[PDB]
Formats: C-alpha cells, structure tokens, sequence
C-alpha cells in the first residue's frame, strides 16, 4: 500500500501484497440424471412434447457422438485433468460412486486414484422423466391436452441442453465454469469442501468468481441414463505472503538531435514463496483484487533473491540486470498503481488533466512521474489515459537516471 | 483506389482511404427494471411459475454475488471504462438519474463527472412483474390454471437471464455488444446521440456492426429492484483523412546455390491525423470496409513524415528504414489489395489459376507481382491462395530490386 | 508408436503417425425457410404470439442490418470463403439453386463458379409459418386461446434465433460449426458427400468433431423469406503418410558456478507429403487423436529432407541446424509422448511420483529422461506435471550431450 518511484531509473515498485496462490486442483464431479428417456417414444404423430423428446434425444445422442482420445501453468494443469478423466472410467469407479451417490445428493469419496474427490448429484431430470412425465408418456401418447407437461419438460431439460451446447461447442474442455455448469450453491459447496486452512477457503469463497475464472471443465462421458462431467477448481492453498510488482518506462537521453535509450525488461510480478522469489512475467499469470493478488504459481519461475540489488546499486550490482538497448527515438506511458511514468519526447505532446480543474499543465519532455492524487487523467496526443483515485503513500528515491551487465560489457569491450 | 507496385523493392502500396478514426468513447447506460420481485414467493408447492421465480431470483442473487474490485488502445480505453463505473455509484448518481429516468424511457444528463451521458430505460419486466404478474401471485398461489402467465414470465425474463449469462460468464466486461445487451433500435438511439459532426454519426450508423465490435460492456451493479449496466461505444470522431497501407515480400538473391535475403519491416497501416503520420503496425488496430478504414487511433504511433523517402531513394534516404536480414532460403506469398507478391524459390512450386480458364502458367522463381485482374487464384504447392476481383488502377515503378541503414552500416564497418 | 530418446542431445523423437491432412474445403450451403412472415401482424393488442412475432421480425430485421464489405493456413482459407460468398449472389445463383431445392431437401449442384457444391434445405419454419400458424394468424388475431400455437412458434424459431445470435454476435464468420448451425445428421450428410477416397471420408466421419473444429461459417444473406448461410468444412484429402514429432529440452553445462547453455529450435511437427517434408512449427497447426494426426497442410513449410542428419551427426551435419544460445542459468520440463525431459538445475527441486508407490526419488541435477512407465507424475517445486500411462517401445541413443553452424562459426571466428 506504499509505492516507491525510482528517480534513478524512471521506474516504479508497488509493495504491500497478499498472495492468493494457486497451488492445487479440486475436482468436483457432477452426475446429472437424465433418466431412462431413450425407451420413451411419441407415436401420436408430430407433437410439441414429441419435438422436445426428439430434441432431447438428439442432443443426448449428439453428446454420445463426442469423443477426445500455453503459458506453462495451464498445460501442466491439463495433464492433471486428463489424469482424472482417465482414472474415472477406471475400475468402473462409476459403478462405485454410483452406488455411493444413490444414498445422497452430495458426498466425499476416495476414487481409485482420487484422494477423496467430491461427488454431487443432480437427479431432477430423471425423477421428472421417470415419475410425472413418464406416466403421462405411457401408451405412446404425446398430444395430450396437458400443455403444462410440455413446459415443465423444456424448462427441466434446458439445463441439460445448454450443458450440451457448452460441451459440444467447446470440443469437451470449457476454459471456465458457467452458472449453468455449476450453480452458485453447488459452486459454494464444492469450494467449501477444499483441503486447506480456514483463511484460504474463506477468502476463496469471497471472490468465488476468480475460482470460476481459474477453473475449467472436462467432459467425462454419457453412460445409459447418466450424464457425467468434472470441474477443476483451483485451490489457492497459499495466501498472505509478500508479493510486489515492478514497472518501468524508457530512459532516453538526447544529444545533438540523436537519442540513446535503454529499458529494464524485468517488469511483472514477484512473490516470496517457500524460500524463493517467483517471477510471473506475464500479466495473466497473476490478477489483482484490491490489496490481494491471485497468481497461478505453476506459472512462475524461481529466480535468485538478487532483485533487490537491481534497486540499490543497479550498474554495479552482482547479478546482471537484464536490459535491452536502442538507437532511434520512441515515446509512451506505462501506467502505475499510484500514477504513471510518462516518457514524452519530441514528436508527441503529453498533458495531465483533472476531472475537477481541467487540463492542469502540459507535461515535460523527458521522464516524468505523475501521482494519481496529482491528476485524474493523462493524454498523449489523441490517445487518452485516465487514472484511478486510489490512496496510499508514494516515495521518490533521488538519483540521476541481454543482461544490463552485457551492455556494460559490450561498450567496455569495444573501446580498449 | 490506385495501387503502386514498387518493382525496386518487391513491395506494394495501396492509396485512397478515408479514415474512420476512433477518437473517443460514448457511454450508454441502461437501466433494466426487474421489479419488486424478491418479496414474491410461491408457497403452493412446486410449480412452473415457482420454478421460474426461483430461477429468476437465483440468477438475480447470483448476479448480486458478482464483484470486481493488450495492444495499447484497449488498455487506455479500459481505464476510461473503470472511471465511469466509479463516478456512477458516486454521490449515488443512481438516485439522481433514477429521478431523471422515471419521467421518460430515454434521456440525456450530465453525470457527477459525466459530461452529459446517455440513459436508457427498459422497464417492461418491472411493470409486468408489478401489474399483471404480481396481482396473480398475490396470496402465494402459483399453480394457477393460467398457463399464459408462466409463458409471459419466461419470455420477459429471458432478456434478463441471457443478460445474466452474458455478465456472469465473462467476469463483468464483455468485449462487444450483443443484440441482447442493446437491441438495434436502442443501439441506434445511442449511436445517434454521439457528439461529432454529421458525416461521422451518419457513417458510424451505416456500419453500426463496427460500433458493436469496437465497443464493450461494463457491469455497474444491482440495487434493489434495478439492474444497471453501461456500454462503451467508440466515437469515430474523425473521418475522411488520407490513409494508405504498406505490404512487402522477401527480396532474395542467389549465388552458387546460396541465398542472401532481406525484408522491410514497415508493413501495416499509416494515417494523416493532426499533422503527423500514425502507424498501426498490427492488422487489428485498423479494419477495412470497402474504401473506408476503421482504426482505433490510440493504437497508433506518431512517426516522422519521412516514410515517403523509403519509396523514392530507400538506400540513400535520411531516416533509416528498418529492415531485417537473413542467411538461409525461404518462400511465401503476401497477398495485396489488387494482387499478390509471390516469392517462389527452389523447393516450392507456385502457380496462378483462373476460375474461367484454369491454371494459366506456373509462376517464376524469383519475385513476381500478380494482379487480381490477372488471376483468380494463386497456389504454392498444396497451400491454396485465392484472390479478389476488385477494380482500380495498378502501376509498376521500375527499378532493380534493425534500421536498414544499420545493415549498410554493419557491412560497411566490417570491410575497412 | 516407437519413441527415441537422443541421449546425445537431451531430446526426443516420436514416430509412427498417420496423416490426416487438410488439403481442401467443402462447402455446405444451408437454406432456412422462414416464410412469408413479414406480411403477418398482430393487431389484437399486446400478445404472447405478438411478442414472438415482433421478436422474430426484430431478429430477422436485425440480421438484415448486417453487412460485411493469422497462422497462414486460415488466411488463405478465408480468401476461399470470401470467394464463395461472392460467386453465390452472382448470376443470382440463388434463383437457380432455389429452383433446384424446391424439388428436394438435399441435393448436389455445380455453382456458377462452384464445382458442384452441396445444398441442404431446412423449410420447417416456413411450412409451419405458412400452414398451421398463418391460418391461425389470419384476421390479425393473436390472443387466441390456443396456447399450443405460441409454444410451437418459440420452439421452431429458436433454431433461427440462436442462428441469429450466432451470426450477429460474431460479425458474420463463426470460427466453428455449432450443433445449431448444422446438426449431426446434416453434418454427416455433408461430410459424407466430400470428394476423396473411401478411407478419408470414413475416417473424417469418425472424428467429425474435428471436422466441426476445423471448419467455419459464413453469412451469405437474407432475401425475402429465405435465410442463407454456408459452412466451410475441411477436406482431409490426405491420410496415412509418415509424420513424426520433435521435442527438445535445454542442454546446460556448469563450470565454476557459471553456465553455458544451448537449445534446439526445431521443435514441432514434420510430415512426408508429395516428396517434401512439411514443418508445422506451432502446435495448433496439427492435433493428435490417438495414433492419427490432424494437420492443416497450408500451415506447413517445405523444408529440405536434411533433418535426419540433425540426429546422426548434428555438429558436423551439412544443413545448419538452427539453435539458440545463452549465458545465465534456467530450469524446466518439456513433457514428451512417453515421458519428460527434465532439466533440473541449482535453484529448483524436481521429483517423480507414483500414483501407486508415492514419490519414488528426487530427480538429478542435469538432464534426465523419464518414461511414462517409470512415473505417473513429475514435480518441479510446487509446479505439478503429471504424466500419461500410454504403451509403446522407447529407446536411448548413447552419446555425450541462428543456425547451430552459425554458433560454431561465431566461436571459431572469434578465436583466430
């Protein structure tokens, strides 16, 4: 909640973060009973209930014609998911978990390889198909005067049909959990049943939309009158360790109308997990929510603890800070948590504006750091960048503005 | 509508374009009245209307469990969008705009920070919930013999449920405007109310599907019986300035079975806006529609006016034309507006075919330029490239085929 | 089904593949009859059937307000698709194919430019609109006591409305075929009608979900009471030629706490088609299904047959094997078909685990090759990588671990 501007490097650092680290996967297997619906037929000619039965059977048979045979964390995670659809048909665990879920609509159970996985039953469609609807469909009569029967049917199989749309349209693995895959109460029962300490399950529950976004779904298959799928939910088994984030902007010097520029390439996320610092170089591997930060940890890299020497004595530091270099001039804005680093050079015009006072001042050629208490908006030409009004303490560390040590090594080698 | 082939560089230039430049964002805030639907309950056991009420209340409460806390133009644009959802709950402007939209279903109004934003009301669901439906749900009786009441209910809340699907499934920010977020008449009222000159609003209206594609949606929140969302629509405030587009293909020379190749890296879009030339290096930042070109301008870079010297005297030119170089042979086709540059080298076979005459001739090893009046199709091996039949005048500029001046500087440095 | 581990290069090769090569596009044009539905109006005030008619007419008119004007294979393919929507409105082939599909609901016919394209009719909505429904809507009376009429209407136009959602939401070109664009029976009739030999159509039919994923849809337009769209289905006209796939992992050597590392950059897919070897460098250009491999061939590059000399004598080989080089240490796992190459260096811990025995052993610093019969899982720190249990024969080829010859050329040039 305390941000430091490195005057010496035209850069920012943002501190004060709590990890929410994805360390594992929780499997919520759902079983949707459709019922013995294949052995029902409408022979009283064309009918609305007949059209719904033919639609239901066509979507079900279309799902029975379905068969299977990236940033790093997700690929290791998918290898997990495949492992669980496999061990499922294994030893017909179906038969086992089937016996286990007749008894109840929600239960915990160790799978052949599964370490006590979650099983949730949704049987409304079979009971309706079996009880109310199948008695009205005995004797092959569907143009019944009971129009109520047709409307209950299209409403109750709607969840299954959209479920079929969601599985047929995405070739078996949705990237997240829709409210039709798992409602919120079922989502909450599954999130609540995860194996971690109290603060982690409670915190994951709060922001359960992130559990939705970071999880995904796998088709297991159709067996008779049973619909089977599984949802992989990220277990954020690690919370409240230090994280901090690093931003940087181009440092350019001009002599005689010509430019020499350099830029730090160590932007992105850093976290202190298990005695090492993990770098999440891409934005998408981590995600902020207020003061808490959600990261998939398998997406990070163990880097040496050496990054604080990149702030204190960056030229003279022992680990070589990686940088790139350039020969022709640029201009841009890298927005920061409590401001913006604005590199505004000849050829562009930059300004800061206020939602209360209007444009305050055009901003200077060179590297400038602007605070989000200072301005409400920044503009470069016609590109508009507005800014947040979030509060916290900011600080300036005075100093004059391939591995960077390979740039010093390249210059130093060419002159002797 | 006049294309020039640069024989001297194996390259094309396409001229004759009218800008449609995204210069701003128009905010269309929608208010969907759901009604006082929470205080209705069905106590006459399980029912179709009860299931619809429980579904409606579950989707609404699921949306009440929703909370928040890339090519450059879009990120600056999102900072806008966040600014507007913030200033909305501010000073409960809700209460203000609420007072303002009771009076009418469509109106203009300055927001606390909003410079006269658009407000659109859609109240059908509350009035139905309140008038026809709530009187039939008094006294907690839902298995009524009026089946008409249940069908009007599922049809009228369908817009809200798909609206809920669209907001719950995308974690609050859709990338575009579906016909369920904003119908065409509401889309047209909002596009029509934008702040620019007549030719721009009329032209944006024509191709309003691009306004759909370039805009996006933000969830604001649920308050009581009111549903609130906002749609950011791009204001293409700039039209009919010169744009032109540059394509290039590999120029390869062979000696003794060995290749030396070079390629211009200045492909992409160029526009003359406000005294500078803006380069849109990625295709997606600009989009053609006939003779008009749609660009998001915040996606471009002010480059010096020096690019025409890259055509006249490219080796000797003063700004250094950026190029890359290579040592091992390749082969490819870069399709152009009125043809194709085909670099066809040893190892591949290339041909042009006609939909009328069939294969005309196999095309030559080397760099060839083919016109879309010349052929209907071009093939390299089994990769098929067909071509358009669009008309306009083509011209050949005769000439023998890191910054390119850094390639001349590198060769020139190594021999003395 | 026989995998070779190159001990000499810390690398894997997987052999035993059957091509399923996308060599062409099959066009399935669908014609959906909506009926003369515009000339029907409901004047008996507000009604459910009236709301459905107004919705249907609003979605239809919204689709009448729709107008148009990447990894390489797809872009050449889209130029195909555009060619076919063009030649369609040409010579009003509509009128021709219209005459041709009155006679039947499915037929083959050469288009003006089309080489005998497929036409499929779906007319249920017009016949219902015309026969049962239009007689009940004569005399402008929609609040009829027949509630059955309203439910048949919303069910029958549902396919058209979701069809409209799918076309309005994606700006006219879906990336694949939903079950609502083409049901499985229509999908099967179209796949079955493709121009190739028996083994190819039969095999494509098996895994028709890949035909779905690799095809896409194009809006042609609305004319009166006729809905028109086309689906481009990939014709995998080539099957059962040799393919093989190459993986590699970093080879690192340490001296005095310092690292020198190199890595082969020739990972990806290789196929023997038409006398040349085609390289599919990106995963997405090819896709495995068991022992068969699905590739879009226009996505590949003709490379010289020289790659087997990259295995036998890679340092001394004549074509220069492309490699990159590095100066600072890394650590990672590249999973393989029958195992994993695990480069585990100082700073990380790696292990293999078993679903039966538990963690077997922590894995060694250095380059290790682990078989999927050997372990069920591998872990680096907290990043979990599990593994498959697929069977086949593995083999080790003993040997001590820019173009690679440019790395030998760079070292060799700097010392003399």
């Amino acid at each position: 909640l305390k941000e430091s501007y490195l005057e010496e490097s035209c850069s920012t650092i943002t501190e004060g973060y709590l990890s929410v680290l994805r360390t594992g996967w929780y499997t919520n297997v759902f079983t949707l009973e459709v019922g013995d619906v294949e052995n029902l037929t409408c022979a009283d000619g064309p009918s609305l209930i007949k059209t719904e039965l033919d639609l239901t059977k066509s979507a079900l048979r279309d799902l029975r014609t379905v068969s299977a045979d990236l940033g790093v964390a997700t690929a290791a995670a998918v290898t997990c998911g495949v492992a669980i659809a496999k061990c499922i048909r294994l030893e017909s665990e179906v038969t086992a978990i089937k016996n286990a879920l007749k008894k109840t609509n929600e239960a915990v159970s160790t799978l052949g390889c599964g370490p006590r996985v979650l099983a949730t039953a949704v049987r409304e469609l079979k009971d309706f198909v079996s009880k109310n609807l199948t008695r009205a469909i005995n004797k092959n009569k569907c143009d019944i005067p009971d129009l109520k029967m047709a409307v209950s049917f299209s409403q109750f199989n709607r969840r299954f049909l959209n479920v079929v749309r969601q599985f047929s349209d995405n070739a078996g693995i949705t990237p997240a959990i829709s409210l039709d895959l798992m409602t919120d109460a079922e989502l909450a029962r599954a999130v609540s049943n995860m194996p971690t300490s109290a603060g982690q399950i409670k915190l994951m529950l709060e922001n359960r939309a992130m559990v939705r976004r970071k999880g995904f779904g796998i088709l297991i298959g159709v067996y008779g009158s049973s619909v089977i799928y599984m949802v992989q939910l990220p277990i954020f088994g690690v919370i409240d360790t230090p994280c901090w984030i690093v931003k940087a902007a181009p440092s350019c010097s001009e002599k005689k109308g010509n430019y020499a520029c350099l830029l730090r390439e160590d932007q992105g996320w850093y976290c202190q997990n298990a005695g090492s610092t993990v770098y999440y170089p891409n934005e998408k591997d981590c995600e902020t929510r207020g003061d808490h930060v959600f990261c998939d940890t398998a997406a990070g890299i163990n880097v040496a603890e050496q990054s604080k020497e990149c702030n204190i004595n960056i030229s003279t530091t022992n680990y070589p800070c990686k940088v790139s270099t350039g020969r022709h001039p640029i201009s841009m804005v890298a927005l920061s948590p409590l401001g913006a680093l604005v590199a505004c050079y000849k050829g562009v015009s930059c300004s800061i504006g206020s939602n209360r006072v209007g444009i305050i001042k055009q901003l200077n050629k060179g590297c400038s750091y602007i605070t989000n208490q200072d301005a409400d908006t920044v503009t470069i030409d016609n590109t508009v960048y507005c800014l947040s009004k979030v509060e916290g303490e900011q600080h300036v560390i005075k100093g004059r503005p391939v591995a960077l040590d390979q740039v010093f090594e390249s210059i130093e080698n060419s002159q002797a």
